[PDB]
């Protein structure tokens, strides 16, 4: 059982994103995807047990909502798996490790279609040039791409902006980070109501709903990737004297008067068993009081929606 790098002949690659209207530009905020195509031949050499490597680039993971993720497994038509592979996230690498298969077959050749997201915890600004890099044993392949992150939706003093930074495939949960009032308005009397009403799909808000919030210090650090990866560098201001549930599948928060940004970390569940309007969605609007001479009000909203992007590997081969 070695490493057979040597013995793999790549015969065509591609990077490619996954969204056919931003060339060079990855809406990181969108769900936008890298897609990385290659095939190659398997020397008849290659031996059950052998390994092989294949690189995405360091600065992307397999997926932007999860940790424990899979790569796909190699087979073919016929259901007999060629070679299955773990990832080292440390070096953003995938060893597959061949079956008796190598041992059968013949003149085996075999395509991987790889799905990868930015690892914001590595790329936290908006618009960061990029040279990403993928590699399947000894053929690498390049490309020029520019990151790039959402804005705050606004209106007067509202303000704020959401994304999903975790999914829960096995417990049903989704984990939420809203940035509210990222940019410092004087916002006062302000209202955050969370809900699990989305317009093409939904999540459960209630009592077993946990709710995080956080105080942006003075020109503290927000970064645009719009997930927090440590919430100790935060002031902690949680209070559940100020989060109600509402009548209608929501939650409120109170801010009073406010003048900095806060992180609400939100984690949800939510029902796998829908028949429609299956789509997990969470909508955040944020309130404020705009006029105290006739108490009236401005919203902003923000949603989001969970999408992923699966990734595969077929081959093939002759008996020898």
């Amino acid at each position: 059982g070695s490493n057979v790098n040597h013995l793999i002949k790549v015969t065509d690659q591609s990077i490619t994103e996954g969204y056919d209207d931003s060339d060079g530009i990855i809406k990181a905020h969108d769900a936008e995807n890298l897609i990385y195509d290659v095939t190659f031949e398997v020397d008849d050499k290659v031996k059950s047990g052998d390994t092989m490597t294949v690189n995405i680039d360091k600065n992307t993971v397999p997926s932007d909502l999860t940790d424990s993720f899979a790569i796909p497994k190699i087979k073919d038509n016929s259901g007999e798996i060629i070679a299955t592979g773990t990832y080292d996230n440390t070096n953003k690498q995938i060893t597959y490790t061949f079956t008796d298969y190598v041992d059968k077959y013949c003149n085996i050749k075999a395509h991987l279609k790889l799905t990868s997201y930015i690892d914001k915890s590595k790329v936290p600004n908006n618009n960061t040039k990029l040279d990403v890099e993928y590699k399947t044993a000894l053929s690498s392949v390049n490309k020029t791409i520019t990151v790039e992150y959402q804005k705050p939706n606004e209106n007067r003093t509202a303000n704020l902006q959401s994304m999903f930074t975790n999914i829960d495939t096995k417990n049903h949960t989704v984990e939420q980070t809203i940035y509210i009032n990222p940019l410092r308005y004087s916002a006062k009397e302000t209202n955050v109501n969370i809900s699990g009403n989305g317009d093409e799909g939904s999540t459960i808000i209630d009592d077993s709903t946990i709710i995080k919030v956080y105080k942006v210090g003075d020109n503290q650090n927000l970064p645009d990737s719009n997930r927090i990866y440590d919430y100790s560098e935060y002031e902690d201001v949680t209070n559940d004297d100020y989060a109600q549930l509402g009548n209608n599948n929501d939650v409120n928060i109170n801010f009073g008067n406010i003048d900095s940004p806060y992180i609400i970390k939100v984690i949800s569940k939510y029902d796998p068993n829908k028949d429609d309007y299956t789509t997990i969605q969470q909508t955040v609007t944020m309130q404020t009081t705009i006029n105290e001479y006739t108490g009236e009000f401005r919203t902003a909203s923000y949603d989001n929606t969970i999408a992923f992007s699966t990734s595969s590997g077929q081959g093939q081969g002759d008996l020898c």
